[PDB]
């Protein structure tokens, strides 16, 4: 079925992956190197075995394709996947000066001073960001995220180059070139970053009709993480596709450290337990055509029914 | 045998690849997306079915690992793989002022004004570069090649960062991180380049012992091109490996547009015609240890016997 490369790669981390420490000491079963393929005209690649959210992914990528680096658009839509490095700056600031938020992050689940205070301090940081039009700019604006990596990579001699703007040109004009890449690894910025980009590079292809794309995620979390990432670039591939004029072909997901978490063992065993129901259908607003102008309403999802959702505990 | 992922990928471009125009209109059988694996302790990954040259690759990578961007070291060793963009600058210069070299490049094979003149003008450009210590600097010095991409990526605010220097540190100190990348795609520089890097990104891994590496070549020529590239990074992997203290594990070669040339059809049919003799053994100078100090003599090749070499006509 369309989603069986994810399953065949989760039962491959699980019993074939070796135990890696990793950074936040909770161990992995790593493997290094995996290409999995998805042909997108059979249907759309998110999982029917385990509920994955589609308005979140939509709003997020939609957010990355405006080059917008501000959570205030994300909050407006109801997305807060990005919240915690923002707060990492707010509660480490000069203005924070209140009720201690040090390490909020994994003192949570460990209750004590942390379950309702780190959480009261979050709706306090958000709301401020949705309204104070300056609070929004000092802390809610992330600087280096995929919208600036993507559409305003800062040059060595003083300004903004929109990569994806030009690549959507080079597909529109020179379809068949082996240079159609957008890159997120910039090393000025790598040594001093929160999380360096995890979807490091990606290259489009024009088969004859049919745009394809290959990603190089460098680091991948299986169970949590890789359901999400397979769909963002299946949407990117799907959205660039509709703007060049071309049919959709296929998305290749290539990984470096693909690893399942040691929390996520039982939950991934639970998932494999089940059968793929038929892959979902996505349609796109055909009257809009410039993709960077896509209101939310313009990307759609024709019958999706997963199972059950699943709890993995708190990643990082 | 160790080299069968290259064969299984040449009979896969050939009759499974589709006809791509490409840029220099001589057509391809492209495919998009291929991971092939090489475990380097079984032996070394260059081909015994078709003579591939090892002092060229050595001298070249050795050249890239000094961050040296000057052909004058390459010539000194006897390597001229790099010559033609150099001349692309010399014969397009202000100083050229002689006997017309316009398009040397594929007016060659087409004889006429071009077989001994573009070629007399090459030994004239080289020799000058080996001796005039200034000629060497105005035209023999390439600026942007893998030694500056690798070890002096120019920053956005005024200077040189040695990527590979720091990654050999981060392996030496934090072995198990999913960030061990060196990147060659810099977009300031991409729109105005001769050939943008073809081996775009690469990431190391520390399995438990055993350094591994994954490449992302973006564009790959099969028959000519991919015998060479599989060995350069099997040497890089092999050389970084000996400096961290770690055993050698495996090299993953990942491609985007892997394509066989329409010239190279009969010659690749000819190649497949034969049987793998046993994979070669490489040893390294164990008393030297800092890799950036490796004289040529320090990397070695224990029995290699290919077949026959093969002629593919003039690529580009
Ligand atoms: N450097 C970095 N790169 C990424 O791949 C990435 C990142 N961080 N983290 C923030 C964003 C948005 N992405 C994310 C991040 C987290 C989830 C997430 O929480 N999804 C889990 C479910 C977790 C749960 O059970 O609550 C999943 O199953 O995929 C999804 C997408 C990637 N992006
Ligand atoms: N942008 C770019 N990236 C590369 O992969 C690359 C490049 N150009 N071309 C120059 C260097 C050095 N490399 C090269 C270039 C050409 C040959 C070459 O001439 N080798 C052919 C044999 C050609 C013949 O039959 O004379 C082969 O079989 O591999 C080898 C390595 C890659 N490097
Ligand atoms: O939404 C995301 C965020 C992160 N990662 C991963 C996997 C690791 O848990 C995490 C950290 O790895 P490094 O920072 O060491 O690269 O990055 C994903 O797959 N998807
Ligand atoms: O030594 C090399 C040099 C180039 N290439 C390739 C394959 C193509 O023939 C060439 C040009 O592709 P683009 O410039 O369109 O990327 O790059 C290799 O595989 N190895």
């Amino acid at each position: 079925m369309l989603e069986q490369p994810y399953l065949d790669l989760a039962k491959k981390v699980l019993d074939e992956g070796h135990f890696k420490p990793d950074r936040t000491h909770t161990g992995t079963y790593s493997i290094f190197g995996h290409q999995m393929r998805f042909d997108l005209s059979k249907g759309f690649p998110l999982l029917t075995t385990k509920k994955v959210p589609f308005g979140l992914i939509k709003s997020e990528l939609l957010w990355f394709l405006h080059g917008d680096t501000n959570i205030r658009f994300l909050l407006q839509h109801r997305n807060h996947i990005w919240d915690e490095w923002a707060f990492e700056k707010w509660v480490k600031s000069d203005e924070y000066h209140g009720p201690d938020m040090t390490d909020f992050g994994h003192r949570s689940q460990k209750d004590p001073e942390f379950a309702a205070v780190y959480h009261e301090e979050m709706a306090k940081f958000d709301d401020r960001v949705l309204h104070d039009d300056a609070f929004a700019a000092k802390y809610g604006d992330l600087g280096l995220v995929y919208g600036s990596q993507w559409r305003a990579w800062h040059t060595s001699k003083g300004d903004t180059i929109d990569q994806l703007g030009d690549v959507i040109e080079q597909i529109k004009t020179h379809p068949y070139s082996r240079r159609l890449i957008v890159s997120a690894w910039n090393p000025e910025d790598v040594p001093t970053m929160a999380l360096p980009p995890c979807h490091t590079l990606y290259q489009f292809y024009v088969n004859d009709g049919k745009l394809s794309l290959q990603l190089y995620q460098r680091s991948a979390d299986i169970f949590l993480g890789v359901p999400f990432n397979i769909a963002s670039y299946a949407l990117l591939t799907h959205l660039v596709a509709h703007e060049c004029g071309l049919e959709v072909g296929e998305f290749i997901h290539t990984f470096g450290d693909a690893h399942l978490y040691v929390n996520h063992l039982d939950q991934i065993k639970e998932q494999l337990s089940r059968t793929p129901r038929p892959a979902p259908t996505l349609q796109l607003n055909p009257d809009k055509h410039d993709i960077f102008d896509f209101d939310m309403k313009d990307i759609k999802l024709l019958n999706y029914d997963p199972y059950p959702a699943i709890k993995a505990p708190v990643a990082v």
